[PDB]
C-alpha cells in the first residue's frame, strides 16, 4: 500500500517512514517534496541524489535509524546493497547502495535476500533483525554484522564507532561495536587483523589516549622527545610544515586539529564521500602554503606511531601497505640514512 | 485513499483515473511522470502547466472525459471553478480552472460546492451528475448544463458542439447541445440571445450550409454576384487582400480555409487559448503580405452575412456590439458613401 | 509601472522594494535572479518557494522590513492574507500567506482590503500605517495589531518579542510588542487568557527570569530542590533521560540549551516551519539516545512549572489543553501515585 | 578515450558514433547538449530519458544503426541487455535496455557479456558481429539473431521486416529477417510457433494480401460475404460499432486504418511503447462514440481469420491464447447461440 | 523604460515588440514565460536558446519582422552582429547572434554601431532603416542589404527570396530581393559571382524551370535523354542509388523530392541549423538503403547541370570548388574513361 503521500503522511507524523497509514497532500517541484501545511507548501525533502526526486524522498524516509556500520566500512567489506533496509550515505546526501531488497518497488531487485538474483551480490545483514543471522547463513554471498556471539562463527570486532542518524558516535546509550564476518560464495572468510579510522571531526576533536592528550598539550619538540619519536618525520608528517609554498606532511587529522585551535585553514573536500583516507585541497589561511591533494587520515596517534615504528627505514622509497577498516591502504615511505622523511597515504 | 502511484495505476490500466484500486511504480523527473513497465520508464505524462508535475498529472488524470462546454463558452459565462470534476483545457494543455472541488487535495478549495468558500465563485455544475441541479440551487454563483429541461428554470440552448477528450464536435452517439443556467449572487440571470462560434479547423474545413458551400467553389465575383453583397467589402473581410505589405481583412475563418487550399501561410497563435475571437500573426507564403494581429472568428457565413447586413452604414466609424458565444464581442464598422469598407473584431 | 528590472532596481540600490524609479538588466536562470554589475552577473535571489521566481523574488523584494508579529502567532490567529504588505516567513523562505492585497498583480486578489472577495478572509491590519485601524473597524474578519489604544476596543496584549527582517528580538530601538484585536463576522473576538512562547535559538540561548538563571547554573538535584519541584518529572521531561536507546523527554528548549553546552547534538527539523510547538528528531552525540518525534517547546520555566504544578495528578493518562500563542496545545499528562511520569505536547 | 566531445565530434561530423578522433566544443544545458558552430551553439540532443543528458548522449551517438529486432519481440523473448551495442527505442526516445555491455563507462556492467555479472540476464546477440554467435554459446542466458544456419542450432524464423533507424521495414537493399535462438540457464529453449504483428501505421497504411486489399475496397456487407464470415462479429470486432457512447470493437488495426479514410478519430497513446497489443483512448470524431482502454493488434487480416476460425463457439465466455511474436496474448472470445459476439485482445 | 512585463504587453497586443507603452503579469517557470489571462496562465515563449529564459523572450519579441535575408547568406558573409535589430533564426528557435546593439540591456555590447567595440565585428546593416546606409560606410567591417542604389558603392544582387518571420519566399507583395555590399577592415570588398541555392521544402518542393519540370514529370532514361545528360552520373548523383546498403548519390533537393513522391524517407537532421549545403542521416523506408552523412544541396537543375558539364571529367578524384550562397563549396569530382562516377558537396 505504498505511496508517495503516505510516505509524506509518516515523514509528517513519525519523522521517518514507520508502516503508519495516512496521506498528507504532496508537491513535487523539481528537485523538492513538498507538504500543504495550513494552506502554505512546506518543504520535506531536497533530493540531492541521482535519482528521481520521489524515489530518493522514499528511500531516505525508509533509512535505517539505528546506528549502522559507517559506509567506508561497509564499501571495504564489498556490501554491494542491504537486506530489508537503506543505508543512508549522510556524507553524500544519498543512499549508500544503488538497488534494495525489499524496500522501494522502483530500486527493488527482490523481496527477500534469498531471491537468486542476490546471490552473487554481497548483500549487508544486521543481526539485531530477527532472522537475519539465519539468512547471512544461508546466502552466497555477504556481510553480519551481531551484537552477540553467533553459534559456529568467529568474530571480527569491529570499531566501537556506528554512525546513528548521520551522527558518528561510539555509543553509551546503544551499542555501537558490532561482531563482523564476511561469505564470499559460500564460504565464511576469515577477515583479515585490521586498525581502525577514529571518524573524528576537525571543529570537535578529542583525544583518545594519552599519546594524543599530550600531542594536543605539549610542543613538538617536547612531545617528540617524551615519545622517542626523533628520525620519525613527525614535524613534517603529523605536525605540518607551513614554511613552503607547498604544505609539507599534515596527513594525520590529530595535526591538522592541533593546528585549527591556533589558525584556522580552508579544507576542500573535492571528492565528498565516506573513505578511510580523505583527500583535501587544503590552503593554510596564516601562511598561505597550499596542497592540491593532501591525504589525510584519522588514526588514533599510537596506532600511527605503531606502524611508523615496525618500518624498515633502509630503503629510499618503499610502498608500505597496512590494513584499515578491513581495507588495504598503501603508504609511501620515503628514507634518508636511516631516519623518515616523508610517510603519506599513497595518492591515485 | 488518494496518492500518486494509485492515480498511475489507474492511467496505464484504465486509460484515466477511474478510482480503481492498485498502485504502480512511478518516477518523477522535472516536469514528466514515467512508470517502470519491464524495467524501463515510460513516459505517462508530460507537464506543460503551471503547477507541480504531479499535481498537473492527477488533474489531467481525473479531467472529465464526457463531452463538456467548450473552455471559451465557460470563460464567457464567467466560471471559475466546476463542481467534483476537472475540464482539461486541451488547448493550453492545462485544467481550465486554478483550483477544483472535491477532485485532488492540493487543488481542493472544498470537498463540496456548498461550502461558504464557493459561495462567491461561479461553479460549473453538469446535470448529467446526480445532486449537481439541487447543487446548483442552493448555489450563490454558477452556471449549469443539462440536457432536458429543469422545472422552472428558463433554458438557453447552447452550442450543438461540445468537446469530448479535446475533440470538438456535434455529437451522434453523445449528446452535445446542453441547455445553459447561470446565477450571479443567487439570482437566475437570463442568458442574452447569442450567435455561436462554428469551432473549425482550418486543416479539416467543411461547409455547414449552401452559402458556405458557394464560397469555397465558386470565384469571388460570383459569389458576391448570387448573394447580393456587393458593397458589404467582403473581397477585403472574408476574402483578404494580398497585395499590400499589410494583408488586408482576412478576419472570418471560411475566407483564411478558402485559402489555404491554394497556397499556404504561416498563423502564429502568440496566445495559445480558447477564445471566441482568435489573435494570429499570419505570413501569406505566397505573397508575403502580413499581420501582425489578424483577428479571426468563426461565424457560419450566413450568421456574419446576417451580421453585416443588419448595420446601418451611413457613419465613418462605430463600434457594433455582437453577442457570440455568450459575450459581447465589439466590432469596428467602417463606411464610405454608404457602403462597408472594412468590419473587424476590434483588437485591446 | 511594475517590472521584474525595476523591483530589481530597488534590490540592489534600496535593499528591498522602495517605490524608486529605474531598471537593472536582469536574467533569469531557473529559480535565480540575477543582475549584471560591470559585465558580470551576480545573484539576487534564490527561489526556495513554490510560485514562479519572478513573481516569489517580487514578494520578497515587497516584504514587510518593520518588525512583524511572528509568522506562529499569525497563523494561530487564523490570519489569511495581510493588508498592502508581504509577511516573509523567513523559516520556510517563503511568503507567509498565498495571495497578497495591492502588492504584486500575479498573487492580488484584490487592491484594497475593502474589496468584497478580502471579506470572508482573515486580513491582517497594521495599525501603524495609516488608516488601518479604520479598515479593520470595518473589515468582516481581520486580525489587527496597534502600538498604543484603540477607541471602543480592549486590547490583547502580545508577546514582548517581533520577527525584524527575519530576527526575532524584543525591541529596544523599535516597539515590538503589540496590542491584538481579532474580529469574525464583524464581531470584534474576546482573545483568550494566553501564555507566550519565548521564541529562543539553541546556540544563542538567554535566560528571562531567575528560575531560568537558577536552571543553567545550578545541578539538577539543587534547582529541584530549590524550587521544590520533586515528583513532577523535571529530570525526564526538562533535563532529559539519555540513558536508553529512546532519549526520554527533552520538551523545554532551556533544557536542550543546557544540554547543549556540556555536549552537542543533532535536532533534525523535519517539518520546517514556524509553530507554537516544533518537532524534531534528535540524536544525542555523546550518548546515542534518539527520538524520532521530540517535540520541543519554549516556554519561560516559570510558565511551565505554573502549568505543570495547576494540574490534578490524579488521572493516568490525561489531556492537558493550554493556551500558547493564543492557540490551544494539547499536552498528554502521565501520572503514577500522585507524582508526574512525563508531560509532553502531545504529537499528531 | 571515451569524452562527450569526442561523441559530440562524431555526431556533428559521423551522423553518429564512429570511433573517430577529433572533439568539439560542448555546451550542457538541462537536457539538452550543444555544439558551437560558427559562433552559435547548435542542438544536437534532447535528453527525453531517465539517465543523465550527457550518458544518454553518448547511448544514442552509440545506437546500432543496422536493421536490429523491433523492441515488442525482443521484450518478448526476456532480452534485458544487449552485447557490445544499444538497441535506441524510438517510440520511447530512450535507450531499449537500462544498462550496457562494452559501450559507455556509465552504463557498462561489463566490458564483455563472459562476464560472471552477465550470467543471469538474457543478452541480445547479433550474428552479424564477429564473435557473437560463439558469445551466445558460452552465455547463461541470451538471445541470438543470424542471417543463415548456425550449426547444430534449431533456427526460428522471425519476422519479415526490422528497425533501421527507428524506421520499421520489409527489407530490399538490407536483410531484416532473421533467425532466433533463446538459452535459458545453459539450455537453447525451443522458440514457440507463432504469428507476427505488421508492424503498420494508422496513416501509411498498405495491404499485405488479396483479403486485405479487398477489405478495405469492399463495402462491409460484401467482404463478410466474400470471405464467408458470416457470424464471426467482424462488422463489431474489424469494422467497429460507432453508434452507442462506448465505441464497440475495433480491435483490428486494418480496421482502423478503413474507418481513418473516411472520418479521422484521436488514438490516445497512453503507455507510449512498442507492444504486440497497443492500448489507445480512442475518440470518434464524426460519432462522438469514444473507449477508454481499446486495445489493437496489427494482424494480417488473413492470420486473425484464421485465429476466430480456429475457435469452438459453444463457451459463453472463454479465454484463447494466441502466440503473437513470441509472448502468449490471451484474448477474450465471448460467443451465444454458436456465433461470435465479441473477440479482444484481453486487459489486464 | 524596458521590461519583462512591457515586452509581454506588446507580445499579447502587438503579435510582437512595438514600443507600446503598457504591463501584463508574468510569471517565468523554467523555461517558459507565462501571463495571466482571466485567471489562467497562457504560454508566451518556451525558451529553445542557451540564453536566460526572459533574455531570449525579449530578443525574440525585438526580432526582425520585415523579409531579412535567410540567416546561411549572413553566415556565408561573415556577419557576427545586427545593427539595432534581432535576426531571429527559425531553424535554431535561437538569435542567430549572440549579441545586439541598442536592443536588448542583457545582450547589447553597444547602443550604437559606432561603438569602438563594433569595429572588429562585421556588423549587418539594413538599407531601409533611416541612417544605416551612412552606418555601414563608418563601419570598418560590416554587410548591408539594400533596395535600391547607393551612390558609389558596386551592389551585389541577391537572392530572389528572403526569410519574412520565418517563411522563406520570394515577394510579391514585398521587396525580398537586396543589394549586397560587404567591408572588411575599413574596405569596400567585392563580393564574388555566386549561385544561389532555392531554398525549398522535401514536402512543398515546387520547380523553377522547364529542366525542372521534366525532371519531376520525365522517367530517369528520357529526362537524362532529352537533356544529353549521358556519362553525367545523374542516375547516381541526382536520382539516387537505392539497390545497397548504402544509399548512392542523392545529393540534390530536387531528386530527393522526386523520390518523396513514390515512397518517403527518414531525413535526421543531426546540425539542425540553416546551411547552403545541409547534412542528413537518411533511411530509405522502401529499400532499407541508409547514408550517415548524406550531403543535400538545393540548386535549380539548371545550375547544377551547368556546374557538372563545365567540368573537366579527365581527372580520378579533383576538388571542385563553386561560389555558392557567396561561401566557396567544395564538390568532389570522381571521373572515370571520361565519364562522371560520382560528384558530392565535400565532406568535412
Ligand atoms: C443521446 C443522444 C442525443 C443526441 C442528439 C441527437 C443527434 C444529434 N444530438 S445533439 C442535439 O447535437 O447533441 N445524440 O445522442
Ligand atoms: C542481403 C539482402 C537479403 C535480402 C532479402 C532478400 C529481399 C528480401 N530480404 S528479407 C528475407 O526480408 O530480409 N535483402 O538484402
Ligand atoms: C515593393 C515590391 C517590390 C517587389 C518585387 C517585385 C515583385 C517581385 N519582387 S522581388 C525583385 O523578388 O523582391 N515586390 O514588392
Ligand atoms: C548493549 C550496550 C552496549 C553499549 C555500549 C556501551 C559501552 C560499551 N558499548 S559499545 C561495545 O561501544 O558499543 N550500550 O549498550
Ligand atoms: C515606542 C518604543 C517601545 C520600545 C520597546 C522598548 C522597551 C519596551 N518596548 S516593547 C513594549 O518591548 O516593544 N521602543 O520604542
Amino acid at each position: 500500500a505504498m505511496s508517495l503521500e503516505n510516505v509524506a503522511f509518516n515523514v509528517v507524523n513519525k519523522g521517518h517512514f514507520d508502516g503508519q497509514q495516512g496521506e498528507v497532500p504532496v508537491s513535487i517541484i523539481n528537485n523538492t517534496v513538498y507538504t500543504k501545511v495550513d494552506g502554505v507548501d512546506v518543504e520535506l525533502f531536497e533530493n540531492k541524489t541521482t535519482l528521481p526526486v520521489n524515489v530518493a524522498f522514499e528511500l531516505w524516509a525508509k533509512r535505517n535509524i539505528k546506528p549502522v556500520p559507517e559506509v567506508k566500512i561497509l564499501n571495504n567489506l564489498g556490501v554491494d546493497i542491504a537486506a530489508n533496509t537503506v543505508i543512508w550515505d549522510y556524507k553524500r546526501d544519498a543512499p549508500a547502495h544503488i538497488s534494495t531488497i525489499g524496500v522501494c518497488s522502483m530500486t527493488d531487485i527482490a523481496k527477500k535476500p534469498t531471491e537468486t538474483i542476490c546471490a552473487p551480490l554481497t548483500v549487508f545483514f544486521d543481526g539485531r533483525v530477527d532472522g537475519q543471522v539465519d539468512l547471512f547463513r544461508n546466502a552466497r554471498n555477504g556481510v553480519l554484522i551481531t551484537e552477540g556471539s553467533v553459534k559456529g562463527l568467529q568474530p571480527s570486532v569491529g570499531p566501537k564507532q556506528a554512525s546513528l542518524n548521520g551522527v558518528t558516535l561510539i555509543g553509551e546509550a546503544v551499542k555501537t561495536q558490532f561482531n563482523y564476518y564476511k561469505k564470499v560464495d559460500g564460504v565464511v572468510q576469515q577477515l583479515p587483523e585490521t586498525y581502525f579510522t577514529q571518524s573524528r571531526n576537525l571543529q570537535e576533536f578529542k583525544p583518545r589516549s594519552q599519546m594524543e592528550i599530550d600531542f594536543l598539550e605539549l610542543a613538538m619538540d617536547e612531545f617528540i622527545e617524551r615519545y622517542k619519536l626523533e628520525g620519525y618525520a613527525f614535524e613534517h608528517i603529523v605536525y605540518g610544515d607551513f614554511s613552503h609554498s607547498q604544505l609539507g606532511g599534515l596527513h594525520l587529522l590529530i595535526g591538522l586539529a592541533k593546528r585549527f585551535k591556533e589558525s584556522p585553514f580552508e579544507l576542500e573536500d573535492f571528492i565528498p564521500m565516506d573513505s578511510t583516507v580523505k583527500n583535501y585541497f587544503i590552503t593554510d589561511a596564516q601562511t598561505g602554503s597550499s596542497k592540491c591533494v593532501c591525504s589525510v587520515i584519522d588514526l588514533l596517534l599510537d596506532d600511527f606511531v605503531e606502524i611508523i615504528k615496525s618500518q624498515d627505514l633502509s630503503v629510499v622509497s618503499k610502498v608500505v601497505k597496512v590494513t584499515i577498516d578491513y581495507t588495504e591502504i598503501s603508504f609511501m615511505l620515503w628514507c634518508k640514512d636511516g631516519h623518515v622523511e616523508t610517510f603519506y597515504p599513497k595518492l591515485q
